[PDB]
């Protein structure tokens, strides 16, 4: 495999956060501009931070989800800025926030165009039903991740909680494509 | 609303073709510049034409699948190219080849980054399972198409069989995003 043209760029990081502090979403709403709380729509509230541009799915449990983050820094700055705002309304947290990367999505380009039908016909563990979903879905077992391969050669890797794992996932795909004379 | 920043480019056109003449794939194989033929796994010959660079999945029924085409011209030429090759091996064709565009995949960009978690919580009907598949799936009923939206704003429209329908699909996606204040 010629990794030289393979690019992978973090597109998004979603982190599961635990503030360890039950929250009164009705109050939390105050901290979130234009945020609305409709429990019959979504049990939490979508808190939009402008800096970093992130949206937090804040739950009453104090557990939240940092979404729309481009970096681990966004997540950190977000959880912090949030907890700041929370104390600014009287929240005292039982513990330190348990921040965990839930998922990372990397968009990429493996370097070359592919005939998805051929890849799908050739490649053993891949899914391909273009009408229903564009691209060839390649699910990696280790690490658990999924690569969406497009005929353009652009790929989108998700499921991985680290860039290294994403890269390995991409490496495994290329390896598999290679193994099946698809590169 | 604003289609000025929406870029859509054909990525693939797949056509179903019925040469209406039974093909002896054993003989057909020599017609292919390159072919993958493993009858045991896949019944059709994976016929790689250099020009157009397209792969025809040639079945003995005379039905083909033109894959990896980026234009209707490619499709047309590949089918005529195969047809002529088949003629050169005594394949006579009673009927006119029936070529039907089965799918077009357009890659694109709607010119706005998105928070798919929010989009997904917000859009009335889209699919979003990032650990299972990257991007948000937005299915259009009319025209029946599927747009996969990425946080980058990059989209991949599939299912349409017309570029106009793809654009209209993308338009519907946008009109929807707009309706939900996601634009």
């Amino acid at each position: 495999v010629d990794m030289s043209k393979v690019k992978l760029r973090i597109e998004n990081i979603v982190a599961s956060v635990d503030l360890f502090a039950q929250l009164d979403l009705e109050k939390v709403l105050d901290l979130c501009p234009n945020s609305k709380y409709n429990p019959e729509e979504f049990p939490g509230i979508i808190c939009h931070l402008d800096d970093p541009k992130v949206a937090l799915l804040i739950f009453s449990s104090g557990k939240l989800v940092v979404t729309g983050a481009k970096s681990v820094q966004d997540i950190e700055r977000a959880v912090a800025k949030l907890a700041q705002k929370l104390k600014s309304i009287g929240v005292k947290f039982k513990r330190a926030p348990q921040i965990d990367v839930q998922n990372m999505v990397f968009s990429g380009d493996i370097g070359r165009e592919f005939n998805l039908d051929v890849v799908a016909l050739t490649l053993p563990n891949c899914e391909y039903e273009p009408e229903q979903f564009p691209g060839v879905i390649y699910r990696v077992k280790e690490p658990k991740s999924v690569i969406l391969l497009f005929s353009s050669g652009k790929i989108v890797c998700s499921g991985a909680k680290s860039e290294a794992d994403a890269w390995e996932a991409v490496r495994k795909l290329l390896r598999e494509l290679d193994k099946y004379g698809l590169l």
